[PDB]
């Protein structure tokens, strides 16, 4: 590795200590922060700038300094704000530059800095120690409520109030269900929690929710029931089935296929570079932003500077007021900080490769994923190309699609969303989205038609959409690039012959785009059928060396834009989006737009203002998503059948012909051959597997 | 009910129906094989599909079954009126009688230009080409393409401009040798009019060279003499994999390879196929090609038939072969140009293979070896999983297993490779790659409006690919309705902050009631969730559904101002919904393509004012592409992101997702040992899975002639 590989331990510890000293002892450990306290949030790779870095790669000049970006709360201060410090150089850091104001004009506001899990133990100790007992009436009576058990537990919604600067989240609350999800088991609670003063003494609850109806205290809740005004019914907070488990009542029994390496892997991972006869890259995740990939060539040829996540979306409706305005951007989280262990054989195939990651968030010491990344070859089962003559000649030639393979899981709370990076030996790269885990659901009361299926006794499946947003950073042979849009189009003419008839004359459309407005295409206007990014470069036969890009969405409708929190996330109205590249333009988001969407740190749209796109270093951005409406099946979870969206990078006119032409893997024969002798065909040559012993990542605490 | 109804003919069965017709068609009967126009000829004999209502008694009721039946297709030359009239005769296995259908399902005779073009009839126009026509420009072709043969030809689309027009575009290619021809056209296409009952009446009703129009082959001799024609030079060889298809590269260490570590899970017996979830009956129409009927999950029928209709491309160029060409290649037939598949490329090579037997212009049944495979196949993603670190710490996944149903149907130079994939979770996926050789034209001119060059001389020809499906879903019954759910933002006022405003996102719900509220235009806006249903509710209140989730990419359809696009109106249509019925058993015909003018079937005629609220619904589904051929399609197109069809999903269908009952699935708690064979079969995995099974040796089912 190197390069864009994510920090080491040893460098996140090297970047901890080196802040330690620069910052006024007294700083806090994160992990135990209250509000007003100084605080590293994070600290992670500061990605190099492009120039530097590919001067690097192509032209022997030296590495660019490595460096790490430091997130630090100062609200040990009259006006406490979060700080972007980069710190470097590695691995032995010497200087310190604040680089917040120079990336967003002034300094950030502090009610845009995350939630911590500290600030989490205090909304909970609030909550359980001085707000529920006041309604240990009611509570017993729907909730098997005790003491402080408890037997409950509560979860985060969305933005934190309705406007910018609020610090107001809604929680719901939920039996704790043991060993299986408690997502599914919402007691009928909602809890308005402001917390947004730096002493959490002064924290209130500015609202409740129960069945349908609003009151300003728990004490008011409490009391229209010891008033006989509110119907109590008893939830029951045991079960059987998939509503109230996970593991599987039937018997094991034959195991499914297993696939393995005859002649041993034919890829090799060296410390986050990927090699195998075909490509290259790096790999790694942004704690905020989650997957990532760079320096992807193919055959050695440099395709794509970069791939990355940018941002994960759900906007949720219902009946009840969390529910009803929960907008998750969930960078605000961090889709590498909740990344996951994969489990071998369940999450990727036994015998992938496991990688680990490394990261430092709300602690003051390296912390570790195991078993957060696999590679692999994966046979599809499926040809990639292959005919059989029947006619005139007899032949058969084809190849076998076995595709390489990088995946990481990002846990975010109830959902497990899934990563797919896979590469093609034609030469095409796929990158997939998928969302398993729990769906939230809400508690089932009222008239629920227009929010959602009854799913389940007492639960209600929430309407939503999910979305994701990709960079795509194309440098199709090079990087002054084009865009083009191909189509097609029908026009009548008479035949040539016989011009008293007339046909419809299919013809193709070539236009090229060269403003980013033109290339910008919202969700819902249709979209040309070949999009792809060019050189001016052409291959052999004088075709611009291009890479098309084929989205596979399912769009819900994008939140509409009269809403004052749309900016937070401006993406999710275009499909398909192509910029000039900026070194201050790195996300389409930010782990600050989370907890203020009504005053974005970045918003999307300004990526698009009227800036030519032609001969110039472009960006793609795509967004692929879909509307789900949970039925019974995603009880216990949703599973990931027809819910893969992404899209593909296809050459088109970039090679001179297709690649796996070349393919060692490739089969041919003449009808004239011995189609079973090893020599004409090296299927007839085939041919205890070797398992490594199964270990699991394990948990965190 | 124990019979496999929907079963391909047998070897037995075809030589049965064969002998039966031999004697009733009386003198002169002869083996299509070499027929000509004006003989009589048995042209194919394949499975007659019981009705449904029959069916369905035997099935689920237990009453007899339905008699099993055969249809042939006679082409009736030798007479005044020539016909081609459709015969069903049965019950197999000892036929008895007869009968001809053909007016009570046409309304009238069939008429006799419908008939496809026979092998023969292929030769027979060869020959008038290569033996009498090609030579009056020997003086050209010595110059221009080596001649002396080394050139075949290859049809086109329909053939001609109005109804009862025989006349076909045909292009000429250097025979290649061991790779395809289709890259390597000389230039010359002949429109040969073989509608002609004798074939010494056939004639060529016009010549393109190389961009330019002649009235007849001799008069291009006459111009090329006189020194007035400039020859564009193609060569007969090169080297390039526009050349090869075989690979000049040594092999390396082996791809992966797939294995049931504990023996199969699924067995495969005639034509039916059975694991613990799934059972179903699979085989191919000759002309329709692949069909799957009476899918079980777990006992329960979801789908009476899921069957391909028809395939379609649509070419432009600007030579006339290309510019006029329209595939409909039912009348080819799918089934009948279905190929072996190779044990390790096209199918993994544990799969389990299946022949195939047919009796198409021919007198004895043949049998295409290994026509099918049957496999499961490790996805390399889970289908399920969640890994819980908050409040509780465990782990409960699954991954996913999916089963396969392949065949492949090699349409001259295109392969299409048809999918049926069975899900663990309820789900089932209908999935059409193409491969193989693009068609091409000789390049020439002003291309860059009709495709991109490819190769030398060669221009890759855009097209557009459709596949049309029948989607016989009887959700838990016969008797269902279709719905049409998606989300709506309604603006208003946040409950308890009235200062402030909130996209409220609601659900939308709209009973779909007549033919036309289901029949959905290709580029216009469909229902995020379309599914069909019954009243019968989940354990949850709600009808349970089966929705359709279409995956395509459709190209333009052919213009409805085109005379011909009745031929195949399915191609307007994404998703239509329609009133299952015996008389409309398909959307297409193996007759369209010779005369789409006077089509056969015009699918849009299913469309027509009727309820679907509580009927025996059908739902006919469109797949398809745009294709402007590129580099990269050289040899083959390659079939990634060309994967096209649809998945039918449960909505509400199941009280709960089925997968949870799962004998693969996996849970552990934080407390547990992961690594404990007694909590985690994968622990066991190591320690009886050091023991991959012997391969089979391999074989390939041959080529044919
Ligand atoms: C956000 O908070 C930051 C600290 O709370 C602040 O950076 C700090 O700025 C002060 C002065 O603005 C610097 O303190 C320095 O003050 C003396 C002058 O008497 C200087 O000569 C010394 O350099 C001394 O340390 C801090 O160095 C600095 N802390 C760090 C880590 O940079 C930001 O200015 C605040 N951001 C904005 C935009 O307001
Ligand atoms: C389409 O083509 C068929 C011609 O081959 C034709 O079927 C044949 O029709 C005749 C009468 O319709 C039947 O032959 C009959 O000849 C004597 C006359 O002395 C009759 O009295 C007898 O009934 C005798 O059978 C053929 O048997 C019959 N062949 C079969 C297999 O059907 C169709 O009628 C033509 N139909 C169309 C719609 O025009
Ligand atoms: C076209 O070229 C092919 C060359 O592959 C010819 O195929 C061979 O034909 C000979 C007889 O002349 C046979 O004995 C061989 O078995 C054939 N070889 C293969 C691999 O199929 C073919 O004859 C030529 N056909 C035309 C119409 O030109
Ligand atoms: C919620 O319920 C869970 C029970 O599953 C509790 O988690 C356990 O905590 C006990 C001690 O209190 C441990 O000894 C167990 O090993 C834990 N279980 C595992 C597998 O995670 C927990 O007390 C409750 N937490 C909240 C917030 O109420
Ligand atoms: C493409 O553009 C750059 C100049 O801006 C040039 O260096 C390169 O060689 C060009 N190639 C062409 C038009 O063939
Ligand atoms: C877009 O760009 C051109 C400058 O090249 C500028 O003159 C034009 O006014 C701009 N349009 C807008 C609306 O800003
Ligand atoms: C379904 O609807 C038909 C109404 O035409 C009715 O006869 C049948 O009883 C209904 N069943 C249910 C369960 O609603
Ligand atoms: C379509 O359906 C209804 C009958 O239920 C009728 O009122 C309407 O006029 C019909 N139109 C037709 C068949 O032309
Ligand atoms: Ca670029
Ligand atoms: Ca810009
Ligand atoms: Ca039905
Ligand atoms: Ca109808
Ligand atoms: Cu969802
Ligand atoms: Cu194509």
């Amino acid at each position: 590795s190197q390069l864009f590989a994510d920090l080491s331990r040893e460098e996140l510890t090297a970047v901890m200590r080196f802040l330690t000293q620069r910052l006024g002892p007294g700083l806090v450990d994160a992990a135990q922060a209250r509000p007003s306290d100084n605080c590293v949030f994070s600290v992670e790779l500061q990605l190099p700038p492009k120039a530097a870095a590919l001067a690097h790669l192509d032209r022997g000049s030296p590495p660019p300094a490595r460096e790490a970006l430091a997130i630090v709360f100062f609200g040990r201060q009259p006006q406490p704000n979060v700080s972007e410090l980069v710190v470097g150089p590695l691995p032995h850091p010497s200087y310190m530059r604040d680089v917040t104001v120079e990336r967003h004009g002034g300094p950030l506001p502090y009610h845009r800095r995350p939630v911590l899990f500290q600030e989490y133990l205090d909304i909970d100790q609030m909550i359980f120690n001085r707000e529920l007992p006041q309604a240990s009436g009611l509570l017993h009576h729907c909730c098997f409520y005790k003491h402080r058990g408890r037997n409950l537990v509560t979860m985060t919604t969305a933005p934190r109030g309705l406007q910018s600067g609020d610090r107001a989240t809604w929680f719901g609350l939920y039996y704790n269900i043991s060993g299986a999800g408690f997502f599914l088991h919402h007691v009928g609670l909602e809890l308005l929690v402001n917390h947004k003063a730096l002493d959490p003494a002064r924290w209130t609850i500015q609202k409740v929710f129960y069945q349908g109806r609003y009151y300003d205290s728990l004490a008011q809740l409490e009391a229209q029931f010891e008033a006989g005004l509110v119907n109590v019914v008893l939830i029951p907070d045991n079960g059987t089935g998939g509503s109230w488990s996970l593991k599987s009542p039937v018997p094991p029994g034959p195991a499914p296929p297993l696939q393995f390496y005859p002649q041993g892997p034919r890829f090799s991972v060296q410390g986050s570079r990927v090699a195998s006869s075909l490509w290259t890259f790096s790999f790694g995740l942004g704690a905020f932003s989650g997957p990532r990939i760079f320096d992807v060539r193919f055959q050695g040829e440099r395709l794509v500077y970069e791939i990355s996540l940018q941002e994960a979306l759900a906007i949720y409706g219902g009946n009840s007021p969390a529910a009803m305005t929960t907008r998750y951007v969930d960078g605000g989280f961090g889709m590498g900080k909740y990344t996951t262990p994969l489990t071998r054989g369940v999450d990727c195939p036994y015998l992938a490769t496991y990688v680990d990651w490394h990261f430092l968030l709300e602690s003051q010491a390296p912390k570790t994923i195991r078993d957060a990344f696999c590679v692999f070859e994966q046979n599809q089962g499926l040809p990639l190309r292959r005919h059989h003559s029947d006619l005139y000649s007899h032949y058969f030639g084809g190849l076998a699609e076995t595709v390489l393979v990088v995946r990481s899981m990002s846990t975010l709370l109830n959902y497990d969303y899934v990563w797919d990076t896979v590469f093609h030996p034609s030469g095409a790269i796929e990158i997939r989205f998928y969302a398993t885990g729990y769906i939230s659901s809400a508690f089932l009361f009222g008239a629920t038609g227009k929010y959602g299926n009854q799913v389940s006794e007492h639960t209600l499946g929430t309407v939503h959409t999910h979305s994701a947003h990709f960079k795509v950073d194309l440098d199709v042979a090079g990087l002054e690039n084009w865009v083009w849009a191909e189509d097609m189009v029908f026009v009548p003419m008479a035949v040539p012959w016989s011009p008293e008839h007339q046909l419809q004359r299919l013809q193709v459309t070539r236009k090229l785009l060269e403003m980013e407005e033109q290339a910008a295409f919202l969700v819902g206007s249709a979209t040309p059928r070949y999009l792809y990014l060019a050189s001016n470069h052409s291959n052999k036969w004088g075709h611009p060396r291009g890479y098309r890009i084929q989205m596979l969405s399912f769009a819900g409708e994008p939140l509409p834009q009269n809403s004052s929190m749309a900016r937070g996330f401006s993406w999710e109205r275009y499909q398909l989006a192509v910029t000039q590249r900026k070194e201050e333009e790195p996300s389409s988001s930010s782990v600050f737009n989370q907890n203020d969407p009504w005053a974005p740190t970045v918003d999307f749209s300004d990526f698009i203002n009227n800036e030519t796109i032609a001969g110039k270093d472009l960006v793609a951005w795509v967004t692929a998503g879909f509307l789900h409406i949970p039925h019974a099946e995603d009880i216990p979870n949703t599973v990931t059948v027809g819910n893969g969206v992404g899209f593909f990078l296809r050459p088109y006119n970039f090679f001179d012909e297709d690649p796996s032409f070349y393919s060692a893997d490739s089969i041919y024969f003449r009808g004239d051959q011995d189609a079973g002798a090893c020599e004409v065909n090296p299927l007839a040559c085939l041919p205890a597997p070797d398992l490594p012993a199964f270990s699991h990542g394990g948990f965190s605490h």
